[PDB]
């Protein structure tokens, strides 16, 4: 089944194999610049059913990581533009992961160099990846937050429906909100990081609030069939727990996504150091619970892929660093292949190397 179509939104996906979103830190600086090698690397992978981008910040205070993109300013939307012609000049999909960071941050990378963002004020305890004098990445640990004002909720949801409008223009076919991974939409989501004791506090209801009022500003903005979002509603991802309710909470806010009719739901179910399995049970409720595409991901194989799909209870699988390694990861699982070793010691930032050296067959 990982070689058939699938209707996605707006669009469809010649097959299920799915370039998962990979930030790797290789934009320009000053001005958080995609590059022609970034459009390379994309257009490599244009195979895949649909490629998911690298987080890319929806606005200059989004930002969290030295060398992750922007989709804010015009000499990123006009260098976005290529990327998605070249992975279309290919015959291929690509969705833009959108992000605020939030508290996973640093000041130095901020703003006029002021602390980062959050729901609350207490530090990720967590590091983010700044670059040294040399343009080389460095683990840094996270500045302390503050606590958006009521005041300034508005705006966050407008930098959201804003960078929607700027994709829209940049040519890529969906976009993907960022609401998992410790981020600032799951910063609201989880208890663990939200202390308010307004109407963005509390309750699940309360602490949706935002994530809700985001896809909303975004299906009005573009349309309901161009969103997809991604969530990691079950377990702990950069020390961003989802509470006591976690199960419960996640439906609830599934129920609340599908109202919406968007077009597809990303459930990105461990953390990269592991992780309780998701129950059949659970697959089950979510599966009814939602009407899109439900795309699952991590540390997946192909054979897991095809058992959940032919068990109907997901549609596609992400792949990630099956997806770095492998440009032609499809033809691969296609012809039963073997796969490029991986290099993780070039995730992160560098060049070329362990980025677009990696042959296709
Ligand atoms: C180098 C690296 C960068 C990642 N960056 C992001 C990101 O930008 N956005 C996101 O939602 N997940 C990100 N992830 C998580 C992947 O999308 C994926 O969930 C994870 O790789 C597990 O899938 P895998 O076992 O197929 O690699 C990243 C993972 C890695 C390895």
């Amino acid at each position: 089944k990982l070689f058939t179509p699938l209707k996605v939104g707006a669009v469809t996906a010649p097959n299920r194999v799915f370039m998962a979103p990979l930030t790797r830190l290789r934009s320009i600086e000053p001005g958080d610049i995609p590059t022609p090698l970034m459009g390379e690397y994309y257009r490599q992978r244009a195979s895949a059913g649909l490629i998911i981008s690298e987080a890319t910040q929806i606005s200059a205070q989004a930002k969290g990581y030295a060398g992750a993109p922007g989709l804010h300013s015009p000499e990123q939307i006009a260098a976005w533009k290529k990327i998605t012609a070249g992975v279309h000049a290919e015959d291929g999909r690509i969705a833009v992961q959108l992000w605020h960071t939030g508290r996973i941050s640093h000041s130095s990378i901020q703003p006029g160099g002021q602390a980062p963002v959050s729901a609350s004020a207490l530090n990720a305890n967590t590091r983010t990846s700044l670059r040294d004098e040399n343009g080389n990445a460095i683990r840094v640990d996270t500045t302390t937050p503050r606590a958006l004002e009521l005041d300034e909720i508005p705006g966050i949801v407008n930098d959201f429906r804003q960078a929607v409008a700027n994709a829209r223009e940049a040519g890529f076919d969906l976009v993907e909100l960022h609401s998992a991974h410790g981020f600032l939409l799951h910063q609201f989501l989880s208890p663990s990081s939200n202390q308010r004791t307004d109407q963005y506090g509390g309750s699940v209801e309360n602490r949706a609030r935002l994530v809700l009022e985001v896809v909303d500003a975004v299906c009005n903005e573009w349309s309901a069939d161009r969103i997809g979002i991604r969530v990691s509603p079950i377990g702990t991802f950069q020390n961003v727990d989802n509470g006591p309710n976690e199960e419960a909470d996640a439906l609830y806010l599934i129920e609340e996504l599908a109202k919406r009719g968007i077009a597809y739901l990303h459930m990105s179910e461990t953390d990269l150091a592991g992780g309780k399995p998701y129950s059949e049970a659970f697959r089950q409720k979510v599966r009814e619970r939602f009407h899109g595409v439900i795309i699952g991901a991590g540390a997946y194989t192909a054979e897991k892929a095809e058992d959940l799909i032919g068990k109907g209870l997901i549609d596609a699988v992400a792949f990630g660093r099956d997806y770095i390694a492998n440009p032609d990861l499809v033809a691969r699982l296609q012809k039963k292949a073997e796969l490029n070793p991986q290099r993780p010691e070039s995730f992160y930032g560098g060049g070329a190397e362990g980025y677009t050296d990696y042959p296709s067959l």
